[PDB]
C-alpha cells in the first residue's frame, strides 16, 4: 500500500530529487549530455509537480489529488527510485567515477526510469490536471482490451495485468513473461500505466499479433537495438557505411511509442525515417522491397518478415532481459519478487514458487535439483 500523496509527500521527493541532482553534478563523474539526462529530467519532473500542484488550487482539490490511485504510485515510485540512485552512489563509492562500471551502468538505467516516469506524467496529468481516467489509447482493439478487464483503470499491478493479457494472447513461460515485463513496465515499479500499455501496443501493432510481433522484432531479430539516441545510431552504423542497405531500428526515450529506423544510403551516409503509425515489418518489408533495408545490424542475411503480414530460446530471453530491472522478480511465475534463498546451491525464487515445487514431490532445488538443506528469507535488489 502507498501514503496518502499530500502536500508533504510530495516536497519529500523534491529533496530526494534535489540529493540525486547534486550528486550527478560532481565532476568525476563527466556525465554526459545525451538523452536521459538525468539533471534536466529531475528539474522537468520538479516543474510538472509544481504545475499539478498549482491546478489543485485548494484543500478539496489537493484532498481528490492526495488519494488518486495513479499520483500516489507515481510519488511512491519517485521517492523510491531518488532514494535508490541516491544508495548507488553510497555503495558505488569510487566507481560512480568509471563510465563503463556496473555502477554507471545502474546509473543509466535509473535515468531511462525518470525519463519514462516523466513522459508518463505528463501525458497522464496533461497541464497539470489528471486525465487518466479519460486516457485514449491509440489502437482501438488493444482499448478494447484494456476496458475489458480493467475498465476506466489508469493503472494497475503487473501481476493482473500479465494474467489477463494470457487470457488473450498466450505467455509459454516464465522468462517470456519477465521479458514481457520488461518491455512494458518501463517505469520500473510492477504496475502497467494506461500509458505504458499505450506505448507497448503502439510499438507492435498489430494488436491480433502482438507477441508474435514483440518476440520476433524485439527479442530475436538482429537490427533491434533498444534504447539508443542518434549519436548511437551512428556509431552503430559507422562500420557498415560502405554497405548501403546495412540498417537498425531503435526506441527514443525522446519519442515514446515510435521506432526510428537508421540506415546507410548508397552514398555512404547514415540517414533515419520514423514509420507514421503502421507496423513496424511493414515498414522493414517496403524498405526492403525498396532497396533500402538490407543487412540488418551489417549482417548478411535479413530475416523474412512476410510470416508477420497472416521460436524464442531461453538463453534469448535471458540475454534480451540485461538491460532490463527484472532481476529481483521470480524466474518461475514471473509475478512475485524473489524471497527465499536455497543452500546451499544459492538459488533465489519466491516462497510461492518453491512451497509448490516441495508439494509436488520435486526433487531438491527447482533450478538445478540438488539436495535442500536449508532456506532463508531474503531481499532482492534489482541491481543485486
Ligand atoms: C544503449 C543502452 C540502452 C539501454 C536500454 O534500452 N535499456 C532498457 C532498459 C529497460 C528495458 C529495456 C527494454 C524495453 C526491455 C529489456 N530489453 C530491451 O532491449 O528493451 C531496455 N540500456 C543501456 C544500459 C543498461 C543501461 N544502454
Ligand atoms: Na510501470
Ligand atoms: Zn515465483
Ligand atoms: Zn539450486
Amino acid at each position: 500500500k502507498q501514503a496518502a500523496a499530500d502536500r508533504r509527500t510530495v516536497e519529500k521527493t523534491w529533496k530526494l530529487m534535489d540529493k540525486v541532482v547534486r550528486l550527478c553534478q560532481n565532476p568525476k563523474l563527466q556525465l554526459k549530455n545525451s538523452p536521459p539526462y538525468i539533471l534536466d529530467i529531475l528539474p522537468d519532473t520538479y516543474q510538472h509537480l509544481r504545475l499539478i500542484l498549482s491546478k489543485y488550487d485548494d484543500n478539496q482539490k489537493l484532498a481528490q489529488l492526495s488519494e488518486n490511485e495513479y499520483f500516489k504510485i507515481y510519488i511512491d515510485s519517485l521517492m523510491k527510485k531518488s532514494k535508490r540512485a541516491i544508495r548507488l552512489f553510497k555503495e558505488g563509492k569510487e566507481r560512480m567515477y568509471e563510465e563503463q562500471s556496473q555502477d554507471r551502468r545502474n546509473l543509466t538505467k535509473l535515468s531511462l526510469i525518470f525519463s519514462h516516469m516523466l513522459a508518463e506524467i505528463k501525458a497522464i496529468f496533461p497541464n497539470g490536471q489528471f486525465q487518466g481516467d479519460n486516457f485514449r489509447i491509440t489502437k482501438a482493439d488493444a482499448a478494447e482490451f484494456w476496458r475489458k478487464f480493467f475498465g476506466d483503470k489508469t493503472i494497475v499491478p503487473w501481476k493482473v495485468f500479465r494474467q489477463c493479457l494470457h487470457e488473450v494472447h498466450q505467455i509459454s513461460s516464465g522468462l517470456e513473461a519477465m521479458a514481457l515485463k520488461s518491455t512494458i513496465d518501463l517505469t520500473c515499479n510492477d504496475y502497467i500505466s494506461v500509458f505504458e500499455f499505450d506505448i507497448f501496443t503502439r510499438l507492435f501493432q498489430p494488436w491480433g499479433s502482438i507477441l508474435r510481433n514483440w518476440n520476433f522484432l524485439a527479442v530475436t531479430h538482429p537490427g533491434y537495438m533498444a534504447f539508443l539516441t542518434y549519436d548511437e545510431v551512428k556509431a552503430r552504423l559507422q562500420k557498415y557505411s560502405t554497405k548501403p542497405g546495412s540498417y537498425i531500428f531503435r526506441l527514443s526515450c525522446t519519442r515514446l511509442g515510435q521506432w526510428a529506423i537508421g540506415y546507410v544510403t548508397g552514398d555512404g551516409n547514415i540517414l533515419q525515417t520514423i514509420p507514421h503509425n503502421k507496423p513496424l515489418f511493414q515498414a522493414l518489408i517496403d524498405g526492403s522491397r525498396e532497396g533500402f533495408y538490407l543487412y540488418p545490424d551489417g549482417r548478411s542475411y535479413n530475416p523474412d518478415l512476410t510470416g508477420l503480414c497472416e521460436k524464442v530460446t531461453q538463453e534469448q530471453y535471458e540475454l534480451y532481459c540485461e538491460m532490463g530491472s527484472t532481476f529481483q522478480l521470480c524466474k518461475i511465475c514471473a509475478e512475485n519478487d524473489k524471497d527465499v534463498k536455497i543452500e546451499p546451491c544459492g538459488h533465489l525464487m519466491c516462497t510461492s514458487c518453491l512451497t509448490a515445487w516441495q508439494e509436488s514431490d520435486g526433487q531438491g532445488c527447482p533450478f538445478c535439483r540438488c539436495e535442500i538443506k536449508g532456506t532463508e528469507p531474503i531481499i532482492v535488489d534489482p541491481f543485486d
